[PDB]
């Protein structure tokens, strides 16, 4: 097995509520990874141990270029430790901060990337995946990596939206307190896309109530610059009726992705 003793520790990459990810490397190989740390005292008090202990064993087996891989795991006494793949470029969220908006080739490829991943996950009987910008990391050169899994961590920036960034990525069926299925993720996708192009999410608002309203009532508009095929895509994505949303196939088929996608 492994222990904290096989790792050198660099900066914390980000700091979560139940713990942090630090930059790390195995001591022999000097091969770099990321160490997610979890207080476990902070943990069970949220009721999560036994569900974490399986939910590691999904993200352990999962393997894919656009999914951040979990190499191994260990606990000690007071802390739980996820050995993670390191993503050099960090979070799409910061990138979005910097560029203020993305372009179409970016978006379309990221979107392709995302859709590949979920498709794969679906096949493994995995859903629900929470992918907002801050959960998405940028791998070696350009890629996109679904981090998800570990309770979301932050690297200092903004102050703005602290929480109040929550709701925007939730589909009407989740916030309404109904059930949900593979189709949640297609809503999310539609929301990512829009944000990518817009710089803000489709449902952004000053209160959770008004956010909630817009979400469930699917009231969202595009600014000038969006292109019809862009509209077509998100539109076909954000549909109150989960059934009226695609499977990922038609997403990856869609006329506008294939046009501007580098992938
Ligand atoms: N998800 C997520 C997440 C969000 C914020 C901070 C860390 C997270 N988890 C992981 C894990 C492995 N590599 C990385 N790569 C990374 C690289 C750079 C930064 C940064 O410059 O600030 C942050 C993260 N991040």
């Amino acid at each position: 097995q492994w222990a904290l003793e096989d790792f050198e520790i660099g900066r914390p990459l980000g700091k979560g509520k139940f713990g942090n990810v630090y930059l790390a490397r195995e001591k022999q190989s000097k091969f770099i990874l990321a160490l997610k740390v979890l207080f476990k005292a902070q943990l069970e008090k949220a009721g999560v141990e036994h569900q974490l202990r399986r939910e590691v064993e999904i993200q352990s087996h999962l393997r894919h270029p656009n999914i951040l891989r979990l190499y191994g795991y260990f606990h000690d006494a007071t802390r739980v430790y996820l050995i993670l793949e390191y993503a050099p470029l960090g979070t799409v969220y910061r990138e979005l901060q910097k560029l203020s908006k993305f372009d179409e080739q970016r978006t379309a490829t990221y979107i392709t990337e995302l859709a590949n991943a979920l498709s794969y996950c679906h096949s493994k009987r995995v859903i629900h995946r929470d992918i907002k910008p801050e959960n998405l990391l940028l791998g070696s050169a350009g890629e996109l990596k679904i981090a998800d899994f570990g309770w979301s961590v932050h690297a200092p920036s903004s102050r703005r939206d602290t929480l109040c960034g929550t709701l925007d990525y939730l589909p009407p069926e989740m916030i309404e307190g109904r059930m949900h299925d593979e189709k949640v993720d297609l809503w999310s996708l539609g929301v990512l896309c829009y944000e990518f192009l817009v710089g803000k999410p489709p449902f952004e608002a000053n209160t959770y109530q008004e956010t909630y309203k817009r979400i469930s009532r699917v009231e969202f508009t595009f600014p000038d610059f969006v292109t019809e095929g862009a509209r077509d895509l998100i539109s076909r994505l954000l549909k109150h009726n989960p059934s009226q949303r695609p499977m990922l196939r038609e997403v990856l088929e869609h006329p506008w992705i294939t046009a501007n996608s580098s992938k």
